[PDB]
Order: C-alpha cells, then structure tokens, then sequence
RNA sequence: GCGAAUUCGCUA
RNA sequence: GCGAAUUCGCUA
C-alpha cells in the first residue's frame, strides 16, 4: 500500500455579512464554532496554496488547506469507507455530478486535535434517514416526543411529500409560543393540525409540540465571488420556502448536522480552486 | 427548484 | 439549441 496525506481544509469567517447585506435575515454561523470539519486524503502532496475566500450565507469565509498528517497507512477497508462517504457527500448531499465544478472526509477532535472521523462516517451509513424518509410509528400510546437539543444543529426533510428527492431544510428557529394547534396563515384552514389533516391525512400524536421556522439548504455552485425573469421565480420560490412553518412530528431529521452541511457547500468550489 | 401559457431576439 | 419579456400552477 502507497502512503496518504491528510489536509484540513481550514474556515474562518472573517468578515461576517453586514446588516445591509442579510436580506434574507439569517443568522450567522462561523464554522470555527464546530469542531467537525473537512480534510482531503490523497496519495500526492499538494502544493503550497495561498489563503483564499469564499463567499457564504455568513459572510467572506477564509481558506486555508494545511498538512494534518503524511505517512501513515490506510487498510483497504478504511479506504473503501472513505470512498463512499466522498460520493455520499457529492451525489447525497450536494446533489452534484462534478465536484470540482482525491477523498474529501470528515475530521474531528479527538482535546483540540484534528484526525478522521471514523465514528461519524459509521454513523451515517447506519443512518436511517441516510438517503430518504425513515419510517416512524407514532401512535397514542407510543407518541412523539420533542427534545429541543435535537433541532439545535439539524437538517430536516418533510415526511410526507416529495419521495424521490425530499426538501432539506435548515432549522432556523423554534418557535415555542407556536403549536399545531396555532392559527394558519389562511383562510381555508383553522390549524396547522388541521392542515396537514386535511392535505395529507396526516394525523398528530404530540399537540403541545413548538412548531420550527426553516431556512433552504440550496447553494450556488460557485462561491469564489460574492436580474432576470426565471432568477425572480426562483427567488420567489425561495422566499415561501422560507417562510414555511413546519411540525418536528411531521419532519425527519438529517444524519449530517447543519453546522457541517454549511461547510459542504463550499466544497466545490474549493476543489475547483485546488484544481484550477 | 418542478411545470404551464403567450409573445419577442440569434441561423439562411 | 442559446437568450429575453409577460402571466399562471406546486410548498405553509
């Protein structure tokens, strides 16, 4: 076997967007706040490459890709995990045929250290939400149960539409003076719980639930830079998907958190970069 | 983003 | 095929 090399791909947030720049109001997320990140494993070095920006939802991110380790020996099975998590990242999570517009991988501290996330990688192939909608059974006597910590850092997907390639949403906020049993915005419904009855025949077990304000997971491709009638459309389209309100009961939540799904996004255009 | 309708520009 | 304008449907 030849030996590896393993770069973390570094993000700090150094200018974070000014107010007059948030128009779609978001919070901003530096990615130094979480500790799982990106590296790239390859079997050459990479050459010396300056710092360079992209530009995110939170504002100029800097990049800087540094040698975390070189040398050392990957099994075949290791390898092969590695593997398919880099397809999963590219195919699963950015939905992306050309990455670069030889493994990226996730690393995390083991004590302020950085090295493969072998457990995170694990977790993921378990994962029942893995690819589409995992089955739950809530009934009366087995209902729903709401644990705020896991809506903190999540990406979620509706249960009950669009099967084939379900909607990933960011939480952006949970709204504990809403319920399903608050009013809808509309006059042909009374509730969110009638609702979801009503359109889907979906039937609630938890009415005490909060309900969760949501953010849209859809990046452009190229971020190395900071109109028309379809461009409107879509930002129309973008604009209600925002202001959706959604029902955790309702909702799976993504095995990638949030806080790492922000830093997927800029993946392609970092690889383009190295590569170009 | 996934669709529809109507109208206009680019070829000889 | 490469573009443009106007209008409408799908999410809560």
């Amino acid at each position: 076997d030849q030996p590896c090399y393993l770069y973390v791909i570094g993000m700090v947030l150094t200018t974070p967007l000014p107010d007059e720049l948030n128009f779609r109001r978001r919070k901003l997320y530096p990615p130094e706040d979480t500790t799982r990140c990106f590296g790239i494993l390859t079997a050459k070095p990479i050459p010396q490459i300056p710092h360079f920006p992209v530009y995110t939802r939170s504002g100029e991110v800097t990049i800087s890709i540094e040698l975390a380790a070189s040398g050392f020996m990957l099994s075949l099975q290791m390898l092969e995990l590695i593997t398919r998590l880099h397809q999963y990242i590219f195919s699963h999570i950015l939905r992306l045929e050309k990455p670069a517009l030889y493994c990226v991988l996730p690393l995390n501290v083991v004590s302020s250290t950085l090295d493969i996330d072998f457990k995170f990688m694990e977790d993921i192939e378990k994962s029942e939400a893995r690819i589409g909608i995992p089955s739950t059974k809530y009934t009366k006597e087995t209902p729903f149960v709401f644990k705020l910590e896991d809506y903190q850092d999540a990406v979620i997907i509706p249960r009950y539409r669009n099967f084939d390639q379900p909607h990933r949403f960011y939480v952006a906020d949970v709204y504990t003076d809403l319920t399903p049993l608050s009013k809808f915005p509309s006059p042909e419904y009374e509730t969110f719980a009638e609702y979801y009855k009503t359109k889907y025949n979906l039937d609630l077990t938890n009415l005490n639930q909060p309900l969760l304000d949501v953010d849209h997971t859809s990046s452009r491709l190229n971020l190395l830079t900071p109109l028309s009638s379809a461009e409107k459309r879509k930002a129309k389209w973008e604009s209600l998907q925002n202001k959706q309100i959604l029902v955790p009961e309702l909702c799976a939540i993504h095995p990638i958190p949030a806080s790492l799904w922000r830093k997927a996004v800029c993946l392609p255009s970092i690889l383009y970069r190295l590569h170009c």
